[PDB]
Formats: C-alpha cells, sequence, structure tokens
C-alpha cells in the first residue's frame, strides 16, 4: 500500500519509476541507559517499526535529486556530487550530503548522481531518532546503489560521524547502533566503551511497551544537551587528575562516590553521578530483564527516570508527568523518559489488557497538568535498516 503510494508518488515527482529500489530505516527507543553512551556506559535500546522509508535509484549524471513527502513545500532538492561538503542552511539534504562526505572519507566512492524519495513516520521532535534513521537510510541506500560493501558498524559509525561531524549534533553511538543493528523482537545490550553488544530477545510476557509522546512544543535547538555533554566532560576531566579512567563509565558507584571531592562543583557532581549510577544500573537491569524479573526491571526503569529527573536534570514537567503518572497505574511495571529528555517521549511497561485504560488515565492527568495532550503508541520491535 504505502509503497504503492510512495511508488506512484515517485513517477510524479521524478517522472518515471525504473530500476528503483525500496528501503526502510527505523526509529528506536532506549529501554534503559540514558546519557551513558557518551560517558562510556552501557545502553539497552531497541529499534521500533516507525521509521523512514526510501525509494531511490541511480542516476545517469552526478546530480542528486531528493524529495521528502514530509516537507513537500521544498519541492525537489538537488546538488551535484560536488557540493556534498557545503551544507545548506538546516535542510534535510544536509544529512544526505554528510553521509556522502563521510562515506567517501572512509574510502568509499560515490561517483554518480541518483534519485531519492523519502517518507518518515518519525516525528520531528519525538526523541525517537529521526536523524539517525535517515543517516542510516542513506547509509544503506548508498551502500546499495554504489554497491559498496559497508560493514554495518562502519556504516553506523559513519552515520554517527555525520551527525556529529557534519550536522553538528553532539551524541554517542546510541541511535545509529540500535537502528543499524535492529532485529525483530530483539533489544541490544551494548557496552559503549568497547562496542561489544548482545542481542536480547524481547521477552515481556503479557506486557506491552507503551510509548508516551509528551507532544511538547519545543525548540529543536539542543543546547541543554550540549551542556550536559560539556558538564560531564569537565567532571570527567577533574576525575582524571587523580583517576586513571578514560570515562566515567569505568567507575563503580562506590568509587564514584568516594571521589566526589575531585569534582567539587555540586552540579557537576550530579551530572557525573547520574552518569555513573545510570551505567551500573543498566548492567543490572538488563540481567533482570534477562532473568524475567520484569518487576525489578520495571523498578529500575523508574529509577533511571528519577536519576535523570534529579541528578542529570533532563526530564521536565512533561516527561515527569507521563512517567510518574504512568508509574501510578496498575499493571504498570515502571516507566521513564527515553532518549535525550527535555520533552519527547517516555515509555511504559503495561499489562496488555490495561493498555487502553492506561492511555486514558495517564493522558487525562497530563492534559490537565500539562494543559495539553500526550500521544500514545505501543512499541513494535522490528529490524535495523535494510534494503526492504
Ligand atoms: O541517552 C541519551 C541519548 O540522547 C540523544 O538521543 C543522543 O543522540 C543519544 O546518543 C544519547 O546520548
Amino acid at each position: 500500500t504505502v509503497l504503492s503510494a510512495l511508488t506512484e508518488k515517485f513517477a510524479e515527482v521524478f517522472g518515471d519509476t525504473k530500476e528503483v529500489e525500496y528501503f526502510f530505516s527505523p526509529g528506536r527507543i532506549n529501554l534503559i541507559g540514558e546519557h551513558t553512551d557518551y560517558n562510556g556506559g552501557y545502553v539497552f535500546p531497541a529499534s521500533i517499526t516507525i521509521g523512514t522509508t526510501g525509494l531511490a535509484r541511480l542516476r545517469e549524471d552526478k546530480k542528486v535529486k531528493l524529495y521528502s513527502e514530509n516537507f513537500p513545500k521544498l519541492g525537489v532538492i538537488e546538488f551535484d556530487l560536488d557540493e556534498v561538503e557545503k551544507k545548506d542552511g538546516e535542510l534535510w539534504s544536509n544529512y544526505v550530503k554528510g553521509m556522502i562526505v563521510m562515506l567517501k572519507g572512509a574510502g568509499y566512492e560515490i561517483d554518480k548522481g541518483f534519485e531519492l524519495l523519502i517518507k518518515g513516520e518519525i516525528p520531528t521532535a519525538s526523541g525517537l531518532s529521526s536523524s539517525a534513521s535517515l543517516e542510516l537510510l542513506v547509509g544503506v541506500v548508498l551502500d546499495d546503489l554504489f554497491n559498496l560493501n559497508v560493514p554495518r558498524l562502519e556504516l553506523v559509525q559513519l552515520g554517527q560521524k555525520t551527525e556529529n561531524d557534519y550536522i553538528g549534533v553532539n551524541s554517542g553511538i546510541l541511535d545509529q547502533f540500535a537502528i543499524g543493528f535492529g532485529e525483530v523482537k530483539k533489544a541490544i545490550e551494548l557496552d559503549c566503551n568497547t562496542l561489544k553488544y548482545e542481542m536480547v530477545p524481547v521477552e515481556l510476557r503479557d506486557y506491552d511497551i507503551v510509548i508516551m509522546n509528551t507532544n511538547k512544543p519545543r525548540a529543536l535547538t539542543e543546547s541543554k544537551y550540549n551542556e550536559r555533554f560539556a558538564e560531564t566532560r569537565e567532571a570527567l576531566k577533574r576525575m582524571q587528575t587523580r583517576l586513571d579512567i578514560q570515562s566515567l563509565g569505568e567507575l563503580s558507584n562506590e568509587e564514584f562516590d568516594a571521589n566526589t571531592d575531585l569534582i567539587g562543583d555540586e552540579t557537576l557532581i550530579k551530572r557525573a553521578r547520574h552518569a555513573v549510577y545510570e551505567n551500573n544500573r543498566t548492567k543490572i537491569a538488563q540481567k533482570a530483564f534477562v532473568a524475567g524479573n520484569l518487576t525489578k526491571f520495571g523498578e529500575l526503569l523508574n529509577a533511571s527516570h528519577a536519576s535523570l529527573k534529579d541528578d542529570y536534570e533532563v526530564t521536565g514537567l512533561e516527561l515527569d508527568t507521563l512517567a510518574e503518572t504512568a508509574q501510578k497505574q496498575a499493571g504498570v511495571l515502571g516507566a521513564r523518559m527515553t532518549g535525550a529528555g527535555f520533552g519527547g517521549c517516555a515509555i511504559a511497561l503495561v499489562a496488555h489488557d490495561n493498555v487502553s485504560a492506561f492511555r486514558k488515565a495517564v493522558g487525562q492527568v497530563y492534559e490537565e497538568v500539562v494543559g495539553y495532550p500526550a500521544s500514545f503508541y505501543v512499541a513494535q520491535i522490528g529490524s535495523g535498516s535494510t534494503k526492504l
């Protein structure tokens, strides 16, 4: 269907539809381990079904044409294979340029032009990783048309590199890895420090993963994020004077706790603390998950939420409203914000049968409180990016 839609939307915009190829790159959620990725910690994310889809083909020439069903008002975008280096304001093609730029930089050669049509179910500021989906979409597309044999990991590090180096957004490999390594009904246990990971099948029993979007209108600016990154780095530096660690992730909670003096600043102390605690927490939480102790698991979820609420300070009235109200509900294991923070989505582990009611009970409070409405969706675990 959708394709048919896309498909027919391609000849229009682009004329024909010959030798065209279909791709898809999902979005993701992090079950646990937030703001650890860039602090040498573990993460427990999963790819969802909502993602980004692309129809594209090779060109005759070295020109690049792009259409985005989500922003039709730009009409078509083009550039030739030689402006990849110069961004264009905050346009979407930027992600396409960067990837090309990164791709080439790794020795890969994108010698021709091509066409690209995309549609993405991932909400602009959902916190569900729209950038990474796209980067990865491009990744696999380029990887396919130009028949490169880009290893997933590189592909992934390249997408992170674009975000970071080109787009200019600070981050860890969190989104790229999940999206890149996604597997149907599987979550990824990843050690960010070593890039060693484990695929974990999602085994929730009668529980569903309910995604709650604050729908909070906010400035897609990203400084608070950038400060965090800043902050912990500093803390880490201070720690490094007397400590032989490459990241905050190396520290036991006790070890951290004993050395807070190295830091001194109260706020710095909180951030890094959140960085330490969170990492260890993930470790244990994932085992719980693995052990089928959904309960302990859910309690840990709640715990991640408060650390983020209190020590790292990235939640907010909205995020807190959702999670906490959600926790209050019956047939709810625990709940927390997922992703960056500062709005976006939260998730909950809720009894399949209590879901419909949960949405209502929880939304109500929210609207009341936040004044506005939240959005509910049940997560659906799918595969990472691919040529399908
Ligand atoms: O866990 C917090 C999370 O926030 C954003 O989504 C970043 O892009 C991820 O790399 C990660 O740092």
